[PDB]
């Protein structure tokens, strides 16, 4: 049973960190990162990879402290794919 991770849209932090993020920690080329945050921007949410559950967990948590130790308040969670 595999998770994806998604992100949220927030009015706070910057399109390029989130471009950072997907680039960083979800292997996206930079097309892609670019494109997922503009579809997260547009449509309130959208999703980053699947992965195991406990390499979902790692990803989500990875993230959260990122963005925090980066002064952003972006939002990331999981779900069943």
């Amino acid at each position: 049973s595999l998770y994806r991770v998604l992100i949220l849209n927030d009015d706070y932090t910057p399109m390029e960190f989130v471009v950072y993020v997907l680039e960083r920690f979800f292997n996206k080329s930079r097309e892609d990162a670019t494109r997922i945050m503009l579809h997260v921007h547009q449509n309130g949410v959208g999703v980053c990879g699947v992965y195991t559950y406990e390499v979902a967990e790692t990803k989500v948590a990875q993230v959260i402290d990122s963005a925090r130790r980066h002064q952003h308040p972006l939002q990331c969670t999981m779900e069943k794919d």
